[PDB]
Parts: structure tokens; C-alpha cells; sequence
């Protein structure tokens, strides 16, 4: 039918996977940091680690972990342009790994227009038909963003929030169906709420620390986590 | 006559059977739970047990209950994506019941664009259609949330609130027509107010206990009801 | 031609019946109760006997009484959906009568759409073309609640005024044309106003009692009625 | 020519006359009261004698009157739906006259839509041409209160104001033309002002007696006139 | 050309002419009453005598007098209804003239619909460019006061002041064209004040005088006119 | 070229003559009085001498003057209505000359709607253009006054200051190209400034006397002047 | 290609010659005063002097001097009509020049409607197209101004902005491409800004002087400027 | 696929190259000053030096510099008509260059319309694909003030604010694709924000020393850095 059983879907959730942050008090939060069939939301500051983050998992996802956790191929779709292989190659030391490796490792794609964007939405999908169990990140930072920007002032917005919702939806059944990890950051019941099923909030500890709570997400911990940030990744902030 | 008789009528009323909550007082205030034949809402707070309520009759809908109530299969229609079989065989302990059989025992459907949550509904009939006395209940969580997304801005509300009704109504004379029992969850003279002919009002008493309220409903009983949530789903608060 | 003479319209009156609320007093605001060739309307507080009335009359109106009034069969046309067969069979106790003859005495139809509701009134004319003197009460409950529906916002009244009077009229040529006697509830010059003859208005006397005032209705009494409610239908309050 | 001498006019104006309104101090004030080949309006509270004075005059004109007025047949056209021949024969007593024959005096028709009341209008005109000297009054109670109604709202009345005219128009041209007296009720530069050459308002002087003013007409005293209300219609205040 | 010369015009002006208003002093205003080749208006309070003056005017503009002035056939457009064969057969009494003359000797007309009223004067014209010289006063009243009427609320008034002006502008065109005496009514740089050549204002000086004055008109007086009303026309108040 | 050299541009001016006020210390504020190739203005009060000093220049324009101008005909387009011959013949007596020659020495011609106005306007040109020299002024008396009439309340004005312009430029043309001088007046960066070159206020000084000042034209005298009024037109107020 | 090299255009530049003001200490401020490839500005008072540096212009720009600039044929395009070839032959004697020259020596255009002012500009093209290196200056005075004419209300300012830089930058390109110098005045990031690479303000300094200040210009002066107006344009104040 | 690999995009980035602002504490806070693939801005008062960090720019860009920068051709687009080659002559001595070479590395190209300047853009991007590696530099001063121009009124953002981005990214795709270093200076989730990915604010620290701040950029210091503006462009200020 359109639809299966509880048990049948029972059967697929045991895919459900957790991509680690490196910040275990973080993962924590996350009962295992990212998770799969989910899309994770970054709320944060002006100047916020989520950009920074993002790069971390693009390695926390090579490296095999957690819950018989594999590791695979990402793609990173930047609206922002802040994507630093540099950083990369960098973050791929605290773990130990092949530089070359964790390059050739991620897919890169840059976007430019509303449209574009989604042009590359609806094509991701293609490389994840193609074949799948490779590809278990698909990073998207940030999302919004440029939607605030090809729209039609204040009074278009009739546009923006059916156009948003238009693929925002179209990345759920990216997700769940496809079966991978949702990154995306951004800065805002608002659509790209109920749209996101994880909701990580960031605010900062003074330079080297910062906290991430949680707006909105099943489960939701009171809670707070305390994480300190490296040329390394995220990682633990210690004594 | 596109209308039967009054007695004709009392006919099939003799069929309305209610399905347990689980909380014997919370069954008192829906007189033997969630009633046959009518939408009944879930009026929650941020953090609500609704969403475990949801679960627990996906089971309590399978055991034989009160007015000599076989039980039955079921169709879970998650728009917010919370639906966790892993809950389910946790329930069916409390009520000893097979685990693979429960989860046979549902029928599971993401519901994404506020369409697509109808392209569902009106399958939900066939398949009751095609052999009937077989599903029990159609419990659709939440229903609203995902018409508050597709809305074109509080302008083209106009769409929205006709769109909505347009299926609501299909809601109704699904539950009284093929004679099940809906269960459906929110956060909002409204539309969706003569639309489910129950509503209960559900309010946490500090953290273990819960206190559900009648908003609006046939013979409403001014005094509460005080349940508690387990992972054995929802049941009575003891000394 | 296109009309008739005073006379021969007097002619005619002489078959204004009324059927009884079992409550004589308020049948004395209503000079004998609810009148013929004119629409009652229902002005009640959130919770009100209205809805517990149609069911009396659902009977009052079998038993032949004042004035050589027969008693006959009625339509139920039922929008809320609070039609309870089994408040009928109670109430044909109080009045010593066959039950499967009450029940097997009126016309039930659910009203779901502000489309359906009419598409059922243009068709209640036909069963009262058909055969004539059988039908004596066109009870609709509610009648406007399900308009405040299908409506466009607080933009579209437009739609909700015309449409609402389209039928709301052809309503009133049923009435003095086929000769019957039409109640309605609701919770609103009014359009519904000059529509329905007759107007009453209930408030609450504590629990067991309820006052009934006239609001607008030709030979307006300043008194009030001070009726009882019970499962036997409506009835007069004792000391 | 489209119009004719003074002469000629003060030709037709010889037979102008006035339908006693039963209460000489109120005739007066209309020097003769209801007069004819002008639309005269009935300005009154919520319960007003004017629904009386309607039928009164069914007979008032009948009775051979000053002026050496035969008296004549009558066209009621009721929008309120408050004709009650029943009042009539209990009149023509107070006037020594034949029940069955004011009765068949009159000349009934109901309106319904906005659009009915002038169906009707533009067949008075008719009848009225068929033939003349017949009919001796045009009596529309009430004339506007049909038209709130059909209404888009208070954003159309550039509709209702444009139709109402439409009609009161055609209302003059009879009224004159036809040579009879229309005699219309309501409680409202109108359009309904220019259009009814004589407007008298009415207060209650303490239940029994009435205090019929004039608002504005031809030659308008300033004292007001003091009538009582009886079941034989309207008549003077005694000591 | 499509004009003449200056002399030419002062040819035509020596045609100019005076109808009285039997108040010597209010004639000394209009330095000989009326004028012709000049539209004058009537401003006034709710019970001014200028539905009252025109019917003077409809014998005093019969009457041979000043300024070798003829004499001669009106025409009385009448909007409002108040004219009275009656108060003229009435006025040339006072000026000793056979009744049946004064009558045979104006052309009586009613308005009713703002289309019907130019109907009329796009007619006038007809029976003007027939034979001339026979009609001297073109009086209506009032001409506004109907346009009050067919206008479709506040927001079309660009129908209404368009539409007057359309004609009052061919008012103009037949008073200076055909050279007559055109006195209007009403009671309103206004569209209707360029149009109109003279502007005289009325204030009641308490019951039998009244105080006519200049709102604007060609050499206009500062002084103040006191005339007298009675049934054979207006006329100089004595001591 | 589609414009001239500066040379042959003073070839043309060599032409430009003054034609008197009449008033001497008026004259000299124009250093000569009304200018030829330039739209001149009258700005006045509710009762102001520019109708008159319109009638002055229907003759000052005939009259031999200073820069050696001849003196010629004259065209009078008057919206108005308020030419009066009679009063020039009144006037050639103070400038001794034949009555009927200066009123030959005039072209009238009676304005009525804002179209008409123009209707004429691209007529003068034509009179102009078939002979020259022969006309030495024309004169508009009041220009604006017919548009604030024709427009469609202060909603279309967007028509009204477009068609105005449409043809005040024309005027304009008119004035140099064909060498006249142009007088117009009225009572209001407005369109109708930048029109007219010089522009004139009046204001009256006590009955007898009046001032003149400038409101905005090339080489501006503080200074303002003294005329006085009278049946021989406008002249100097002497001791 | 569709542009050129860097020394390539400072060939360019080396054409770029200032037309004097007379006024020393002005042409200080712009460098040697009005400069070419740029349009200048004039920003001014109810009375300034603008439209007298205008004619001054008219002749420095035929009189050879600073930087080896020839002098040459002037383009006078007058919208206000404040030309006066008397000012210039007036002019033309402080610097001891042939008077029917200076005149031989401009180009006389007005300007009537915003568009016949563009009909001009499009043309001063041909003539400049036609042959280059006589016409120095392009002399507007004032540009604006006409347009604030043909406008459409302050709700139509979307065709005059757009209409307006339509044309004003069609007039940069004149400047640039063709090498002269552009001179403009007028009264108001405004589009007419960045669109005048120049813009002097002017006020007042008592009658004889007049203070030029510069409101944004390339390398702008925090100093003023101390300018004289006599009969002989423009020229320094002493003392 | 429509995107490349992390190590492949690395490839590409070993190109990023920086371009000296002339003084070393601005370069530090660019890390090397203006760098390749991004497009950055200058956030300047009503007079700032960003118009001479412009021509600077035309230079520094030719001279090789730190991480081996060759240096090359140049494209400069001038809206604001502010480019001086004899500026670019007077610095290239500050670096000991050859004149006519630096002029000849560099390609001018002035903006007119909103359009014209995009008209270049989609040009700038083939001259770049023709031949590669030749022009290192595309700098635009300003872009956004020629938007502001051609819009229509505040009421047509939506236009411009469409268009403006429709181009802003066409800019992007060529600096990061054709490898250059794109420099724009303006005044104003800014569409013109997320655009250039450097923004760089300037204020004046008393007229001969500058301080450039940091607005919004990829690893931002909250220090602030002091340059000085001269002949020789910009540099470094010392004691």
C-alpha cells in the first residue's frame, strides 16, 4: 500500500544512526549527536561554531563509530561560502586519517539562487538513487539564508514561505526514505520548525566554550552541554 | 432518502463502542475512553502526553475491552514524525501481549505536505471500504501543524481554512460512516472545533501526573481526570 | 394569481398548529409552543437545553394535542451530530408510547458541508411534496454553526450572507408553503433574524431549571418561563 | 410632451384622497391621514402600532369616508410576515362591516428575497393596469427591512442603495400614476426619504396611547397627535 | 467662427430680462429678481419658502412687467413632488388673472430617477428649440437632492459629480442659448456654484418673513432682503 | 533645427510689447503693464478687480501706447459669465473712443466644459494662424475654475493635472509663437505656474483702492502697487 | 571591445577644459570652474542667480582661455523661459566681443513637455553627431522643474523617476561621449544626483554677492565661494 | 555531477591569492588584504578613500607580491565616474612602475543604467573565458548606487531588489570560477550581505589616517586597522 506496517517500519528505523560531534557532553544531548532519517537545525549567534561544526561531521561521518556506526561519503551543499578544505585536512589529524582520503571523501557544492539550491536538492536525490549506504551526511549550511534573499520584499513572502516548504519538504523525504544525516544551519510553529525534527540552539561560553541546548526536539533534555571548539574539530571542553 | 430512520439510526449507534486511555479516570470523563464515530482532539501543552496517548491506544485498540469490544487493527497517519514502534513493544508488556503481533497490528504513514496528509485520508476510506469491521481506529497526529505550514503568509488564510475543512469533513464521515474511532492531536467556533465532536484539554500536574479536561463535549462532567504517563503507555495515578 | 386574497389566506391559517415542549408555561410564552408556517430559533449559552429540546419535540411532536393537532412524522437534520436515538426511547416513556414506533417516527440526516446542509434542505421539499400532512416539524440543529465554517475568513461574509440567505429563505417557503413547523438552534437585524419568526432565548436557572425569554417574536410577552429538564424530554418545574 | 400642463395636472389631483387612519387628531396631522398618490413611511420603536395600522387600514379603506371616498379593494404585500387576517374581522366590527367581505377586500402576497418584493411590485403595477378604480391601496410593510438583508455585507450596499431605488422608484410611478395611496413601514437625504413624500414617526405615550409625529412632509405642523390601539384597530384617546 | 464678437454679444444681452418674486427688496437684490441667460439657486433650511417661490415665479413669470418684459409658458420640473395647482390657481388671485390661464399656461413635469431628470432636459431643449420666445423660466427644483439619490455610496461619487455637471453644464447651454430664466433648488467651489450664475441663501426671520441673501453672484450686495410669504405668493413684508 | 539661434531669437523680441493696466504704478511692476509672449496670472480675493481689469484690456489693447504698439483685436474666452459690453462702451469714454468700434474690437466666446475650453483654445490658434498681426491679446478669464469642476473628485486628479498641462502648454505656444499677450485668472512647482511667466497678486486696499503685487516673475520688485477701480476700468489712485 | 584601456581613456581626459564664471574664486572651487564630461548643477533660492550664470556662460564659453580651451558654439535649452538675448549683447561688452556674434554664437531651444524636452535632448544629439568640437556647452536651465509637471500626482512619481534618469542618462552619455560641458539648474540619493557629477549650492550674501558652496563634487572644498552679479554676468566681488 | 569533490575543490583553492591594500595592518586584517574568489566590499562615509583603495588597487594588482601573486590585467567598472588614471600615474611611482604599462593594465569601462552595468558584467565574464590566468582583478565602484537609480520609487523594490541579486550572483559565479578578486565599495541579510563574502567598514580617524573595520567576515578580528591615504595611494601610517 502507500504506506507499511509497525512492525515493517520497526524494521527500518533500526538503520537510524547517530553521527558523532566530538563533543560526547554534545552527543549526549543528541542521545548520539546527528541523527539519521531527522534533519538537524543549528539557532545560532552572529558568530557561531554550527559553520564550524559542519566541518567537524564532515569527518565525525568517515570515521566508524557508535551503535555499529560504518561512516561514509557526505555532501556539502554552501549557500554561505565559508567551506575550508583546509579545515579539513586539519580535523582529519585529531582523528588520525589519510588527508587525501577525507577530501576525496565529500562531495562539495556551493549554492548560488533559490533555485539553484533546490536544482541541487532534487539532484541529490539522483546520486543518493543511484546508490545508497555510501552517501549517510547530507550537510546543508545554510538553508535558509539564501531563501531571505531572491524573495520579493516583505510582501512576497507568499512566495518564499510556499517555495521554502516546497523542497524543505522535499529534504524530509530525502531523510527518512533514503536514509542518511541532515545538517543545516540557519538564523530564525515557523515552517523550517516542524520541517526540522532536531533543534539545536548555540550560545557562547566565553571564546573557547560554547553551550548547546535545545529548542525543540523528542526527548528534549533541560539540560545544557558544554563544548569547546579546535583547528581540531569540536571536541570536549576539559578542566 | 439520502437519511435513514431514527430507529434505522439507533441501529448502528448500538455499535459505538469506546476504546480504552488506559487511565481508568481519564476513561470515566470519555465514559469508557475514546468514543466510535467521532473525532475526538488532543488539546496539549509544548511537552504532552499525547504523544504517548497516541501510542498506547495503538495497543489498547487490540486488547478486548468493556461493551464487549474485540479489538482491532490500526492506522497511524505521523505528520510530526514521533511515531516509535520501539514504544509499542514496550506497552504490550503491561498488557502481556505478543510484540510482532501489536506491530502487525498498525499501520504506519508519514504524512508530508498538507496534501499529501489528505492524499492519505482519502485511502484511509479504501482501505476500509475494501473489507470493513477489520481497523478500529484512525488516529491522525497531529492534524493542524501541517496546514499551519503550506499556508501562503496569514494572507491567503482563506485557502488554508477552506482547504482544511475540505478534508476534515471527509474525517467525519470516515469515522461515523465506517464506524472507527479517530484520535487526533493539536495546539490551536474554529473550524476544528465542530469538526471533532470530543475535545480533551490536557494539562501536567508536575511531571508523573496529567490532568485531561473536557474542553467541549456531549454531557461534560465539570470535575478532571488524573492519569500518569509510564513507558507501559498511559494508565492510572496510585496512592 | 401570483398571490392570493386575505380571506383565502385566513383559509389557510387556520391549520397553524402548535407542537408542545412539554414545558406548559413556556408553551404559554409561545402561545401553545412551537408554532407553524414559522421558523423558531434557539438563543443559548455554551451549554444549553436546545440541543436536549429537538429531542423532546422529536416526540412531543408524535403525540396528538392542543388545538386538534394530530402529531406526525419529522426530519432531524442533525450538524453538531448530538442526535441520540437513546434519548428518544427515554423520552417516549414519559409520554407512555411505543419506542421502535418513536424511533421509526423521525427523519434522521447528518448535515456535514454548508453545500450538504442545503442540498438536504432542497430535498426535504420534495419528501414534503411528495406527501403532505404527515410531516409536521423541519427540525434543523444547528443551522448557522456549520456555515461559520465553509466561510473565507472575515473576508468572505460576502459568500457566508448571501449563500446563508439563499436556503435561510427558501427555508421560510417550506415552512408556510408545506405547512410544518421548523426549529433551530444557534449562537448568534440580524439576516437570521426577520428569517426566523419566532425567537427564543435561554439562560440557565441553576442545574435543574432554565428561564426561556423571547428575544423577537410577534405578541412578545415581557415575562419569563421557568422550565424543567429531565430524560423524559422537557417538562414544567415543580416546588 | 413626457409631461403635462398645470392645468391638466391639477386635473388628476382633484381626486386625491385621504384613508382615514381611524384616529382624528392622526388624521389630522395628514389633514385626512393616509393620502393618496404618495408613498407615506411608518418611522416606529421595536414594538410599534404600525402593524397595526396596516391592517386597520385593510379596512379604512372600505368604509366610505370624507372627501365622498367610496372605498376600495386593498393589496398587502408583507415582508415581516405579521398579516393576520384573524385582526381584520375583529375590526370591521368596530365598523359594522361584513367579515368575509373585508375580507375578501384584501389581496394578500408574502415577500421573501429582495428581489420577490419587487417581482411582486412590478405585477401591483399590473393588476393595478388591468384595471383601475379598483383598487384604492398599496400598502408594503415593511419595505427596507427586506433589503438589509440580501446584502454583501456593508462593502456592497453600493449594490442594495443602487437596487433599492431601483424599485421605490417604480413604488412613486404607481402610486401617482395608478392614482391609489401606498402606505409602507420601517425604522430607519436617505434614498428612503425623498422617496416616500410623507414620513411619520411614531413613540409610545404609556401602552395604550401612541404619539404619532411627523419627520418630514408638505406643510408640516409641529404639535403631534395623541391615538390609542385597540383590537378594532386604531381609534382616539379618550378621557 | 465658433464664437462672435463683442458688440454682436451686447446685441443678444439687451434680451436680459427680470422675472419678479413680488418682494420688491428681494428683487432689488437680484436687481430685478431672476435673470435670465442665468441659472440662480435656492439655499435653504429643512422648511424654506422656495418650494414656495416657485410657485410664485410659475405666475409672476406670466405676469407682463419691468423692463418691458413680456410674459409667458414655464416649465416645472419637479423632483421633489410638492407641486400645487392649488397654490397657483391660488396666486393669481393676488395678481387679478383668470385661473385656468395661469394653469393652462405651465408645463408641468416630475423627476424621478437622475437618468429620468436629464431625459427631461435633453427634452426641454427640444421643446425650446421648436418655438422659442413662448417660455421664459425653465424652473426646477430641485435638481441635486435626486442625484443625492443614484449615487452608489461615498466611493462613487465620480459617477455622480461627472454625471451632474454633464448636464448642469447643459443647463447652462440652454439658459444663455435660448435666453430663459432657470431657477433651481437644492441645499448644498462646488460643482454646482460655477454652474449656477446667482446664489441666493434663505434664513427664516420667524414664521411670516424669511432673509434672503447672496452666497455668491455677480455684483453682489452685502445688504440683507426681508420678504413676506402668504398663499398668494411671496411678497414685500409690510409693517 | 528644431529651435533657433540666440541672434535671430532676439529677432523676435525686438516684437515683445507691453499693453497698459491702465494703472500706472501697476504698469511699471510690469514695466509696462501685461508682457506679449507670456502667460500673466491674476491672483485675487473672493470679490477681486481682475473681471474687471479683463474688461479694461478688451480696450487698453486698442489704444496706441508706449514701445509704439498700435493697439488690435481681442479674444475673451469666459468660463465665468461675467462679460458685460456694456461695460466696455462704458469704459472707451476715460480713453475717448467709438463704443461700437471697440466692441468690434472684441472676439467673445463662452467656455462650459474643461473640454470645451480647450475645444476653443486649439481654435484661437487657428484665427491666429490664418491672419497675423491683428491680434494683439488673448484673454481667458478664469482658466483653471472649469477644471476643478469636470474632474472626478480629488481621486482622478491624475487626469485633471495631466489634461490641464495638456493644454495650458498649448497656451503657452500659443502666447510666443503667434506674439499676443495672454491674461488669465484665477484663485489657486504648480502646474499653473512654471505655465504662466508672470504671475499677479491682488489684494483690495479698502473699497476704493486695491493692490497688486507679484507673486514669482523675472526681475521681481519688492516693491507692490496701488490702482483704484472704476467704471473707466482700473487708472491710478490719486490724493 | 564595449570599453577601454586605462591610458587609453586618459588620452580621453586630456579634453576635459573648464568654461569660466567670471567669478575667480567660483571657478576655484570647481577647479577652473564648469568642467566638461560632467553635468553641473545648480542648486538654488526662490531668486538665484542661476538663471543669470546661465547667460553669463552663454559668452565666457565663447571667449578662449585657461588650459588652452577655444570657446565655441552654446546649446541654450530653456524650460522657465527666462532667456534673454538683451542680457547676453549685454554680457558680450565686459569682455569687449562682437554683440551679433555672441548671438550668432547660441543655440536657442524651449522647452514645453517632458517630453518635447527630451525630443530636444535626443536631437542635441544629431547636432553634436553631426559635427564635433564647435558645441563646448550644453546649457539646461532648468531640467526638472518641467517634469515636476507632467507628472500624475504623487502617486505616479514611478513614471517621472523613471522617465526622468530615463532621459538624465541619456544626458551623461551626451557628456562623456561627446565631450562638452552640461550646465543645469533646478530646486530639489536622489536620482538627479549621482546623475550630476557637480553639484553647486547657491545662497545668498546680502543683494550684491552670492555664496556658492558645493553640496558633493569630486575633491569638494570645505571653503566657500564669494561671487558678484552685475549687467556683465557674473564676476568676483571686491572690495 | 553539478559539483566536485572536497580534495578536488582543494585543488582549486591552492589558487587563492591575495592583493595588497597597500598598508600592512589593513592586509593583516584581510589576512594579505583583498582576496581571490570573494567578493568583498567597502562600508564608507560620505567622503572615504575607498574611491583612491580603488585605483590602488589597479595597481598593487601588478606588482607581484606575497604567496608568489605574479600580477595582472584589471577590469574597472565606474558607476560613480570617479576613475583618474592621472591618479593611477602619480602611484605607480611609489612602486617605481612604468606609466603608460600600469595604464595599459588596466581596462576602463564606465556604468550608466542599472542595466548597462550588468550589460558589462555578462561581459566581463567572456573577455575572462576567452583567455584565463591574464586578468587577476574585477573591481566594481560602486554597484548598488546605480540600483538605487532605475528603481520605481519605494514601491518597486521588489523589481530592483529581484534584479539586483539577479546580477550579484552572476558576479559570484565569475570571482570564485574565473579566479579573480572582486572588489565593490557602497553606503548601505542585506541581499548585497550574504553577497560579497568580505565586508570591510571604513571610518576616518581625522583626515590623514584612515580605520577599516571588519563589518561581517569568515574568521573576523575584533582589532581594527590604521591606514593613511596619499598620492602614492594607500599605506601604512607611521609615527
Amino acid at each position: 500500500p502507500g504506506f507499511l506496517t509497525a512492525f515493517e517500519y520497526s524494521e527500518k528505523r533500526k538503520m537510524v544512526f547517530h553521527i558523532t560531534t566530538g563533543s560526547q557532553e554534545f552527543d549526549k544531548l543528541l542521545g548520539g549527536g546527528i541523527e539519521s532519517m531527522a534533519i538537524t537545525e543549528a539557532f545560532g549567534e552572529f558568530r557561531t561554531g554550527k559553520t564550524q561544526l559542519s566541518h567537524t561531521l564532515c569527518v565525525t561521518a568517515q570515521l566508524p563509530g557508535a551503535g555499529g556506526y560504518p561512516g561514509g561519503k557526505i555532501i556539502f551543499i554552501d549557500t554561505e561560502n565559508t567551506f575550508r578544505p583546509d579545515r579539513l585536512r586539519d580535523i582529519a589529524d585529531r582523528f588520525n586519517v589519510d588527508h587525501d582520503a577525507v577530501l576525496d571523501n565529500v562531495l562539495y557544492a556551493r549554492a548560488y539562487t533559490s533555485e539553484h539550491q533546490v536544482e541541487l536538492l532534487d539532484y541529490v536525490a539522483a546520486k543518493f538513487h543511484e546508490e545508497a549506504g555510501i552517501f549517510k551526511l547530507l550537510i546543508i549550511d545554510s538553508i535558509m539564508a539564501l531563501f531571505r534573499v531572491d524573495f520579493s520584499g516583505r510582501g512576497e513572502l507568499a512566495e518564499r514561505q510556499q517555495k521554502l516548504a516546497q523542497m524543505l519538504s522535499r529534504l524530509q523525504k530525502i531523510s527518512e526514505e533514503y536514509n542518511v544525516a541532515v545538517f543545516v544551519t540557519n538564523q530564525m510553529g515557523h515552517i523550517l520548525a516542524h520541517a526540522s525534527t532536531t533543534r539545536i540552539s548555540l550560545r557562547k561560553g566565553r571564546g573557547e566554550l560554547r553551550i548547546a541546548k535545545i529548542y525543540d526536539s523528542p526527548e528534549m533534555p533541560e539540560n545544557e552541554a558544554t563544548f569547546a571548539i579546535t583547528a581540531g574539530g569540536i571536541g570536549d571542553a576539559k578542566e
